[PDB]
């Protein structure tokens, strides 16, 4: 009965419940969800990302989505076209959004790798994020970040980070992002902090792109941080950090629910729709 | 800004650091998670819960896993001799844990329907929520409930639920369940308020089993609420409410992002391993 703002609470309780449940529609094996943007103008782009876009529609192993960054800054010539193509826009965003929601940290990590590598390329070849220019990868970047942090909290963090205050910051940042409403305070708290440790740097790596997309309502130190992070970023980093963190702790901690919560928190990597490229 | 507990702020602003990142392992495609529980001893069961079990090893469509409440009422002492088997425990709990952990609201709704129907049955034959007496479906009940609500938080609830009071309840209850282990506070809150709307009744339906497993720590209203909710529930209620909220909303809310979040959060129902039965 610590209730801000409600009006009618029960005075008995009576209590009853039957009327509102639709018991007459019978079984329901599928929920009547709105239609997807299945409509694809089916634009054929050139000259040979055909297999790369078809890979952006499959769920192969990550081992089948490799590109060395040499190719990325090379084929950027019209990869920027495909991503900014006014055709097929909300479709890929929807596809990539529906997978980012669910789930498994391995998948979301690879997504961050791709979106970090892409953004580092599109600032290398000139051009910062307008307010706001249309672009598939960066438009889903915020969805990737939130879903990453949220599926991240399902780790036994009290066990993985056997550190005093590191765990405190990580817990608060993961909290701030997980409530959705408060990102500017999550990504600006990251900034006036030490980042010697791994886990906080891993979160800062994730909040790079969305920290940049919001670089107007944030602190002064934040912009310096995320621009530095994107500048000195390299591919395979986020997966490296995440991997070595889980590797070492579970090389030691042979608990039960810790190994379980970890095993659950990162599902298989097979699920990729719609992942275009895994950078290396 | 305000930082309660920390040891070293930064005035200096050092960089980067690059040594903390293990840049020498190279390429990572599968994170090195601990081993999965070993299945394949199997229990030599027998007509005909094998067919039921085998449905727990496959990602079939919901309709292919259907069952009638009259059947699982008949098939009880048999089915109970499996879910309470000495062997193959943490395996099936892991399968269910990881699936609900990734899966979307449709998958989790099926799990909820199953576990509620199962608890109804084992109660109907004198059983009770022992702690612990090893019931696969009731162990996973916490993970299902949590993950359901954590993903329920993806919908544009400000657009799905009109009156600010019902919405406010849904938002706070979701905040408690999803964020932290403040579960008992949530069950108390559901216990206070009259549930004559589909949002609160749906969530309360989800939390019945974890509430009934926390019967000692929960307020009087909570104990009576979840007792009655467990007795008067009849299969389909959860999906029926979930569906009918979506259906009746998006039949007049053609908002691009509201339907986008709804599509992303629901997710396909083909993923359900291991879902033993979908009750009717
Ligand atoms: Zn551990
Ligand atoms: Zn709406």
């Amino acid at each position: 009965l610590r209730l801000p703002a409600s009006m009618i609470i029960d005075g008995e309780s009576p209590r009853f419940d039957d009327s509102i449940i639709p018991r007459h529609h019978g079984a329901c094996f599928n929920v009547f969800i709105p239609a997807p943007p299945s409509h694809v103008p089916e634009v054929f782009t050139d000259r040979d990302i055909t297999a790369l876009i078809r890979a952006g529609g499959k769920d192969d192993e990550l081992i089948n989505k490799k590109i060395s960054a040499k190719k990325i800054d090379h084929l950027h010539r019209q990869m920027l076209s495909f991503v900014t193509s006014r055709h097929n826009q909300a479709y890929w965003v929807s596809c990539r959004r529906e997978t980012a929601a669910a789930g498994g940290l391995q998948t979301l990590g690879a997504f961050v790798e791709e979106q970090m590598t892409w953004a580092q390329t599109v600032v290398r070849h000139g051009g910062w994020f307008d307010e706001k220019d249309i672009d598939i990868i960066l438009d889903t970047a915020i969805f990737v970040c939130n879903a990453f942090v949220t599926r991240f909290r399902l780790l036994h963090l009290s066990c993985v980070f056997d550190k005093q205050s590191e765990l405190a910051l990580i817990k608060q940042v993961a909290y701030l992002v997980a409530m959705g409403n408060r990102l500017v305070e999550a990504c600006n708290l990251l900034g006036e902090v030490k980042l010697n440790f791994r886990g906080g740097l891993l979160l800062a790596f994730v909040l790079t792109i969305p920290g940049m997309q919001s670089r107007r309502s944030i602190s002064a130190r934040g912009q310096e941080l995320f621009r530095t992070l994107l500048e000195y970023y390299r591919p395979g980093d986020v997966m490296g950090l995440l991997n070595v963190i889980v590797m070492e702790h579970h090389s030691l901690c042979r608990n039960s629910e810790c190994a379980a919560a970890t095993r659950a928190a990162m599902g298989s990597a097979k699920f990729n729709k719609g992942l275009f490229f895994y950078p290396l």
